């Protein structure tokens, strides 16, 4: 299958490993191409309910294999094959289920990127993290530009993007990008326990939530607030909230179906 | 007055306890429309000034009592009677005029989204919190996915809402739900404290802080740039722009009357 | 000097200090004018990176000085080749701007600091949006910007009292990126600001536009402008002076195209 990714299934949880690690997990052509497809896959699978996202070897990503891309990002052409996503998910489409991010070691540019666009951020206490792109006589172009001051506030996310000075573990967590930081090593692990925790919540109130939460940032209150309650009621409909409510009534635990 | 909530006023301040102790103020359909109708109350009184809101007993609040209200949910009735106004606030109309929440033990979905919807939140050290509604079979539906990702950012605002865990206090205050921490039982006399504070200054000018910060969230940043002068030209013309004038230049305390 | 502001260049660095100490560096119609002029002139001069501001003598400012201007609010205040400092009127700075902050910052204090990129204080800074303590509301952009960076709540704590609070507060909310000891803010603001100056300037003003678009116009708008903004960087002289750089292990002099 997957020439620069390891994955495997852990019950309702993807585990997607970038796995170039001679290479620091630099994004060529191919992991660009690889792992659109493998979120495109997780989209439409309805046996996954989480996914995380880490990498092989020594750190996450060192960011962009220029020379690979060249060629495309100079005539604008697309790295999203059929039915793959864009996994910085900045060209008008988001994932509807729910994506976990563990880092460790350096998180280069696209990485701090594909942690942005991710729902949960897990690093170990090595990680460390530089928006590089100013340096190299560019800019953050996979979504930094949008995410990182919406989630850091302004000022905390142009220190690190206007300067390209790196930045450590507890920086990345005092402002909102990551959500904790573990021990040496148990990134992949925590993200995968949360992954499973919110595998055993009921999946369309998952992504009920996953998609009000986006409908508010792109159309606004009013648009989101609209939804609130007919989303509800769809849902008072599903199989899984009338095994929901009957648990609770019951003080017994659900087991969810996803209809 | 009303069945399920203990009212009394400190001066400019209203102070109103959730209370329902046979159920762990859980919210039905009565406690809905009296909430309601007391903050439609508050809103049209102009010798209120701000607003306090707590539980009574051992807890904030249980959350929504799934029915009571599941039937008339599924059914499409709204649960806002004339002269009241959601308090949740997600149906295009908002408090004009302050609301501090003051939380202790559990805190439990609807009343996170309480504290969201609010202006100033202060928890004890024993409050803790879970957004349980995808626990149930539903999801967040009283703004938690509009409010919670913009004040913990999102990542922060997901690791709570996707996987409906407890967080405590401590991890409320450092995503930005809880404005201070104060010792066991304290937290209805801080909230009481602040709301006081609040009530000493100019009225039309605190409305107006709230009104333009709205509509900023609403419409955007011009729309509320636009109307910044306009509204302190018009502070200007009032009585109590005279009277704080008056006590800058003599170091003194400002008594305004909302005019 | 101009009158109200002493300015100076530490190369690619705008240094701004507010100089009326002996009456605490209240904006008089005079300064804000004058604030308005250098800014104005730093968004057009090319060889200009990075601006730094602060306050000289005991305190950063004491707010607005309202008979000095009294007559013009109750008319704009922004002279012809001047933007408004706050940069509540439709227009921004397209190059960074950053706030040292020590002593008291008072009302239009903290919206300057909101109003820029990177605000450093010392440990003395303390912060009181005295407004609705005066009669009136926060005009200069906190309704705005403080809810955005610090979250509702944090912001209606402070801006719904008129309660001052301190620099290790205004750090945990987000308006402040760093506490130095006392007196080494500007030194500390200066040291990044000649970071931010060895960067390549159209990709750290691409940076802020694209940031702004996003605010002012949304997501999509900001997404769909990712890619051709990036290709545009690419045919920059600086983009191949980058590329040179790194491929030969050596720091690049950027030039600005």
């Amino acid at each position: 299958d997957y020439e620069t990714l390891r994955i495997r299934r852990d019950g309702y949880v993807l585990v997607i490993g970038l796995n170039r690690p001679a290479k620091r997990n630099a994004f060529d052509k191919t992991m660009l191409e690889e792992l659109a497809l493998a979120l495109g896959e997780y989209e439409t699978d309805t046996d996954l309910r989480a996914a995380v996202l880490y990498g092989e070897g020594p750190l996450f990503t060192a960011g962009l294999d220029l020379a690979s891309v060249a060629a495309e990002i100079q005539g604008g052409a697309s790295l999203t094959p059929e039915g793959g996503i864009n996994p910085w998910q900045v060209d008008g489409r988001q994932l509807s289920k729910p994506l976990l991010v563990a880092v460790h070691g350096k998180v280069l540019t696209l990485g701090i990127e594909l942690a942005l666009a991710a729902d949960i951020v897990i690093a170990d206490e090595t990680a460390t993290f530089a928006q590089l792109e100013v340096n190299r006589g560019i800019y953050p172009f996979g979504g930094a530009t949008i995410r990182f001051p919406r989630t850091a506030g302004w000022g905390n996310a142009m220190r690190w993007m206007l300067t390209a000075d790196t930045f450590d573990a507890v920086e990345a967590h005092r402002i909102g990008i990551v959500q904790e930081i573990v021990p040496v090593g148990e990134h992949v692990d925590t993200a995968i326990a949360i992954a499973q925790t919110i595998a055993r919540q009921a999946p369309l109130g998952v992504q009920a939530t996953l998609r009000n939460a986006r409908l508010a940032v792109r159309e606004g209150d009013a648009a989101a607030e609209e939804q609130l309650v007919p989303t509800v009621r769809e849902l008072f409909t599903s199989e899984d909230a009338t095994l929901g409510v009957q648990a609770f009534l019951s003080r017994t635990t659900a087991e969810f179906v996803g209809r």
